[PDB]
């Protein structure tokens, strides 16, 4: 009834929304973030229409004694971060510190990528498992004994995707099969925002997706490839022929752990060709790029001359379809089934205001939290969803907007 | 013997490249612009291997003064002007102060189009004429009583083009037909103020003795270039049409293409459509924070020439006069791109043939109007060779 979150854009005010819809659930709950302007605007926007009890706080989560100061101060049942990933391990020291319970929806990865520490572990696991992402589970699911032993739960992933897709998982696992053998995640958006070019988030993130090797796991080891050279096509319902390709992404990571038995498992996301091209072609004049130089860097001039930074949520038209294709084994038979949920833009937005990418996102979060506070998701320890009982995150999907569908004998990405 | 070379981009590089190779006719140079640390730069990278004695300076040559008191203070026999068309009259003025001689690439196109004089001189002539492309040879040419009275010789438009595609016209014309109806011209491959217009203004040709000016690269199509191959071509307005629609005797239909690649097209249309081609911290413009932006990784070929259709006793024919340069060979022996290459080259054979007075001709020219043929020896023995193709392949 009391709860804490962290962050406060474009996933938070999703989240921050579908929580005060339950105010049963949350009685009361703070909006901190690293500027302040934004929680007050969201609690504007928010009170009168909801009987959740709405505070507001200026908080820098990159330093833990501010943090571990406002829990003690506002003492809260948890925290959910949907901050930066950078913030991971410091919101996480605090909760430690003052005993109260973890939930966010992204993995760590430093924001400063030279520091000596992490670069050390990070090469270490370079060598090792043989993946280069910059984000990892490690680090999180390091202080799975510190949290069981104060009784603490930390639920990690618990956005779309990772989050729903490891819940769609668990729950195919759970009612149709006796064992999963291929898992392939297809992430994709067909949403129109109007513009010839624009972003959704950060620009640099745009970046990371495209040029980052891309990444599955396949019989015990992870295999790694040069960047989008992996292409396939998919008939996506509700949307259409889309063109994908193969990235990599973090809930392949904890799947391979949790997953008895499975074989392999990739992750696809689409991308139009004009937006492919037009950030080929970013690049190449190097308007992407972080060189410092003068005289401003440039790759957030580019930033002031594209469309407004989230005023594409009106703007938008379109649909999301972010699923899973299951193969495995029942009564030892081949079995094929896919779970997804297919999100439209401007239901998004005539609902909370935001677009479907926050949408997907800020759901999943508040139903994970939801779990945890109210005693269904309490257990002391570190967590990835498909190692809890998916049944009543299936129901809240349903009953608070994102209802899926199951098909048997789905078509095939090969 | 004695040369002032205004200006020190990459047409001058190239340009003054080539001058220090030919020492015995330029025997002391002079490299003057507006920022003297790349006269100074270039001096450092090429003296030694010439023995052409090079002096550097600063000059800004918007204003006329500075420009006669370096002429003065240096006495040199010619000014080769390689800086922007901005300078064009500023320099002319200089040169027929101090009475010696000029040559330059582009015509004129005033600073600031938006100077209320010049533009009643601008639309007096877009009345008349009935092209709008803000520069044209009608300010220069005004020069030739005067130059023709002070002995002087001003050379206009000596690079490839204009320059080398009237020099073939020329050649054409003297030892190919009786007369010229048809002149193709044909150009086939870091600004991007230039590109924008490039591919933005009006397009425009000449036809019986009128201009007719069409919509923006209204008018595509296709040619098989020597040795690069099939390209996609569109139809531009550039300087030389109006000298050689002047020049050219009973001369019919004289058009100009200009090669677009569809990945250049698109890349145009991916920062025009991000806005970075736009013109508006809360003090910037695009387009120039672009220009901040930017040699081995390049490989192509440029190929530039001429396609004529005319008469030589009394019988159509058809010629196609044209160079092929490949960036490679050339930044190897220089080190540039084609463009500036094929433009510091005729820039120099025609300040060569100025004033070692092969081509010293009271007043101001066109180089149609001079003895093709040794600026042709010259443009072989300097490193752009030609090739002439009796019944070539035509356009349309
Ligand atoms: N499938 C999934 O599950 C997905 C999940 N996500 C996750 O959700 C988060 C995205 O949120 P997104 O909508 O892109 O959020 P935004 O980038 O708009 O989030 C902005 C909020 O983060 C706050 N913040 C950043 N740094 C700090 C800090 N040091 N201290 C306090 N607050 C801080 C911001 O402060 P300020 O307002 O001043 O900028 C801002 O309010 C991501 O981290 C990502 O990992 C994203 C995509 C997919
Ligand atoms: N085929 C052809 O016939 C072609 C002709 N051209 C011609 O070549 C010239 C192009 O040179 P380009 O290679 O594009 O040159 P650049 O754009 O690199 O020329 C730069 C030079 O111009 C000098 N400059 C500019 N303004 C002044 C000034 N007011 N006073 C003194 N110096 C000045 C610059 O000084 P600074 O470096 O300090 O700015 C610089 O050295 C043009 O005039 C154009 O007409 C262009 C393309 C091909």
């Amino acid at each position: 009834s009391r709860l804490l979150v962290i962050g406060c854009g474009g996933v938070a005010q999703v989240a921050i929304s579908k929580i005060c819809q339950d105010s049963e659930t949350f009685t009361e709950i703070m909006i901190a973030s690293r500027t302040k302007s934004k929680c007050d605007d969201l609690k504007a926007k928010l009170e009168g229409k909801t009987s959740t009890k709405i505070e507001t706080a200026a908080l820098d989560a990159d330093k833990v004694e501010e943090v571990i100061a406002l829990i003690g101060s506002y003492k809260p049942e948890a925290v959910l971060n949907v901050a930066l990933p950078y913030q991971d391990l410091t919101i996480m020291d605090a909760c430690l510190a003052t005993g109260v319970h973890y939930i966010d929806t992204a993995n760590y990865e430093a924001e400063d990528t030279e520091d000596p520490e992490w670069r050390a572990i990070y090469e270490k696991r370079c060598k090792e498992l043989g993946f280069t992402a910059y984000f990892d589970y490690s680090w999180q699911w390091a202080y799975q004994e510190k949290f069981k032993e104060a009784g603490l739960t930390a639920l990690l992933g618990s956005g779309f995707d990772p989050g729903v897709t490891s819940v769609f998982s668990a729950y195919a696992l759970k009612h149709y099969f006796d064992e999963i053998h291929y898992i392939d995640i297809l992430d994709c958006n067909g949403g129109d925002h109007g513009y010839p070019f624009a972003t959704n988030f950060n620009p640099e993130i745009n970046l990371r997706e495209v040029s980052a090797p891309g990444s599955y796991w396949e019989d015990g080891k992870w295999v790694e490839v040069e960047a989008m050279s992996i292409k396939r096509e998919y008939d996506f319902p509700q949307v259409g022929q889309k063109d994908m390709y193969l990235l990599h992404h973090e809930e392949i990571e904890s799947l391979a752990k949790n997953i008895p038995g499975v074989k392999r498992i990739r992750f696809f996301m689409t991308f139009g060709q004009s937006y492919l091209t037009h950030m080929k072609c970013l690049e190449n004049v190097g308007l992407l790029r972080t060189d410092t130089i003068n005289f401003i860097v440039p790759i957030q001039f580019l930033k002031a001359l594209l469309p407004d930074p989230a005023s594409l949520g009106p703007r938008t038209v379109g649909k999301t379809n972010i699923g899973c294709i299951f193969t495995g084994v029942k009564d030892g038979v081949e079995k094929t089934i896919y779970i997804y949920n297919v999100c439209d833009h401007q239901e998004c937005y005539a609902e909370v205001g935001s677009q479907a990418i926050s949408y997907t996102t800020g759901v999943p979060a508040m139903i994970g939290t939801k779990l945890v506070m109210n005693g269904t998701w309490k257990q002391a320890g570190v967590y990835n969803l498909e190692e809890l009982d998916p049944d009543p995150f299936m129901e809240a999907l349903n009953e608070y907007g994102l209802p899926w569908v199951v098909v048997e004998n789905p078509q095939m990405v090969d």
